[PDB]
């Protein structure tokens, strides 16, 4: 009986194995745009993905992960609220069964069709496993997806999903450029939070871009053809793999923009 997104193992059950689910800095959250305050102390955000080296794409039974070589500083996030250098390790998405749901963060209670998480770790801690044990160990760049025009830089991902339909399947995925998944604007909201999946560790500086990217109906439909189950098991479509908004508690969301 492991964790997932169903009635019997979903978000409302996670706290039994992972008591930090009811912690003081859980993610995601609703971003109330009128309560978020512009912060002049924020430095410019630097997304440096030119040298990124993708390796593989994996269906882990919860989402698909595009993994990167993070054995040197090649694709890095710095600036904004961050002190130091954070290395890109992987990205993945959360999405819905319908276009009106799928994001984890919400904006004035609005749910987007999906949300992209680019996961980075603070190089001062030497490895990802050490980083997740620290309050400032990770920086996750969150980008909302809405349905409209196709995102050309997403299509290479979309076209490999056939090869990784079921839990445990992986495919080589070299030379993928994550720059093609970014919107024009780097305007963002930031707050201290957590991983939104077990182990729900309170180790993340969240940076959520205000500008969504647009993807086509056909693109998101292909996400929805993935499977939570393993090969030769009854088919359970990989949809609605999002955690809902959690209590903000003693936190302020800061805006990079006026
Ligand atoms: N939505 S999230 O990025 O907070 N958490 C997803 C994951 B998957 B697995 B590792 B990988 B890295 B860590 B565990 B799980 B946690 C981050 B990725
Ligand atoms: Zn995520």
């Amino acid at each position: 009986h492991h964790w997932g997104y169903g009635k019997h193992n979903g978000p409302e059950h996670w706290h039994k194995d992972f008591p930090i689910a009811k912690g003081e800095r859980q993610s995601p959250v609703d971003i109330d745009t009128h309560t978020a305050k512009y912060d002049p102390s924020l430095k410019p955000l630097s997304v440096s993905y030119d040298q990124a080296t993708s390796l593989r794409i994996l269906n882990n039974g919860h989402a698909f992960n595009v993994e990167f070589d993070d054995s040197q500083d090649k694709a890095v996030l710095k600036g904004g609220p961050l002190d130091g250098t954070y290395r890109l390790i992987q990205f993945h998405f959360h999405w819905g069964s319908l276009d009106g749901q799928g994001s984890e963060h919400t904006v004035d209670k609005k749910k987007y069709a999906a949300e992209l998480h680019l996961v980075h770790w603070n190089t001062k801690y030497g490895d990802f496993g050490k980083a997740v044990q620290q309050p400032d160990g990770l920086a996750v760049l969150g980008i909302f997806l809405k349905v409209g025009s196709a995102k050309p830089g997403l299509q290479k991902v979309v076209d490999v999903l056939d090869s990784i339909k079921t839990k445990g399947k992986s495919a080589d995925f070299t030379n993928f450029d994550p720059r093609g998944l970014l919107p024009e604007s780097l305007d963002y909201w930031t707050y201290p939070g957590s991983l939104t999946t077990p182990p729900l560790l309170e180790c993340v500086t969240w940076i959520v871009l205000k500008e969504p990217i647009s993807v086509s109906s056909e693109q998101v439909l292909k996400f929805r053809k993935l499977n939570f189950n393993g090969e030769g098991e009854p088919e359970e479509l990989m949809v609605d793999n999002w955690r809902p908004a959690q209590p903000l508690k003693n936190r302020q969301i800061k805006a990079s923009f006026k």
